[PDB]
C-alpha cells in the first residue's frame, strides 16, 4: 500500500514535469485552441447552446463520439470532417512526443 | 497445434507479467476509480441506475460511445468533459508503459 | 508514382508478412474468437438479427461505438462493459507487438 | 513568446518533413481512396446524399462514430465492417511509421 502511493507519486511527478515540455505545451495550446473554435463554430454556425458546442467538440475531437446530435448544416458535416483530422494529427503528435521522450 | 497453445501461453504469461508492476497497477487502480467516480457521479447528477451510470462512464472513458444517453444537465456535461480527458490522460500512461516495457 | 507504387508493394509486402508471425496470428484469432462470441451473445441475450450482433460487436469491441443501439437488459450491459476491456487488451497487445517488432 | 512561437514552427516544420516520406504518402493516399470508396458505396447502397456519405465515412473510419444513421441494408452492414476494420489497419500504419521514424 505504500509503495502504492510512492509509485503513485513518482509518477505523478513524471506527469506534472512532462507540463514542462515546450513541445507538449504547445500541442496543449494548440488542443485548447482548436476546442475554442469548435465551441464558437457550433454554438453559431449549429446555434448549439454554448456548453453543448463545446461537448459536441470535445466528443468529436476525442472520437468517442456523439451519442444524438450530429451537424444539420452542409456546412456543419465539412467542417466536422476537416475537425476529426486535426484532432488525430494532436494525437499522433502527442503519441510521437511520447515516442520519442522515451527512447532518449 | 501445439505451436498456437505455446504462443498463446508465452503471451499470457506476459500479460500476468505486467499485472506485478507496480506503475500497471496504480494505472489499473486509478481507471477502476475514475470508473467507481464516474457511476457515483452519474446515478446521482443525472440520476442513472447504477449499472447504466457505469455504462455510460466505461463507453464514455474508452471512447467507444453511447448510442442513445447523454449528460442532460450542464453540472453533468462539464463532468463527462473533464472525464474524457481523464480517460485520454489514462491511455497515455498505460502506452507510455508499453512503451518503456518495450525497451 | 512509380515510387507510390513500389513503396506501396514493398509496405503490402511487409503487411503480409506480418500475417507470419505467430503472436499476431494469436491476437488476430482471439479477436475473431472474441468477435464471434460477441455476435453469438447479443443474438442470444439481446435477440439481435445475427448480421446486427456482429456489428454491434464490432462497432463496440473497435470504440468505434454504435449509433443507435446499446443492450437493453442488466445482463447485455454488463457483457458490453467486459467486452469493450477485451477489446482494448488486444489493442495493447497489436500495439506492444509493433512497439517490439520496430525495436528489434 | 519567441520561445513559443520557435517551437511551434519547428514542430510544423517535421510534420511537412513527414509528408515528404513516401510511405506517409502512401498510407496518406490510401485513406483518402479509403474515404473516397466509403463515401461511393454508401451513396449508392445507402442511398445518402455525397456529403453525408463522406461524413458517415469519415465518422467510422476514425472510430468517432455516427451519432444517429447506421447501414439499414445487410450489404452496407458488412462493409462497414470490412471498412472499420481498414481503418483499424491504416492507424496501425501511421502508427507503425511514428515509432520507426523515433529511432
Ligand atoms: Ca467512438
Ligand atoms: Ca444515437
Ligand atoms: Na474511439
Ligand atoms: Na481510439
Ligand atoms: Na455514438
Amino acid at each position: 500500500m505504500l509503495s502504492f502511493l510512492l509509485t503513485l507519486k513518482r509518477m505523478l511527478r513524471a506527469c506534472l514535469r512532462a507540463w514542462k515540455d515546450k513541445e507538449f505545451q504547445v500541442l496543449f495550446v494548440l488542443t485548447i485552441l482548436t476546442l475554442i473554435s469548435g465551441t464558437i463554430f457550433y454554438s453559431t454556425v449549429e446555434g448549439l447552446r454554448p456548453i453543448d458546442a463545446l461537448y459536441f467538440s470535445v466528443v468529436t475531437l476525442t472520437t468517442v463520439g456523439a451519442g444524438n446530435f450530429e451537424p444539420q448544416t452542409d456546412f456543419g458535416k465539412i467542417f466536422t470532417i476537416l475537425y476529426i483530422f486535426i484532432g488525430i494529427g494532436l494525437v499522433f503528435g502527442f503519441i510521437h512526443k511520447l515516442a520519442v521522450n522515451v527512447q532518449l
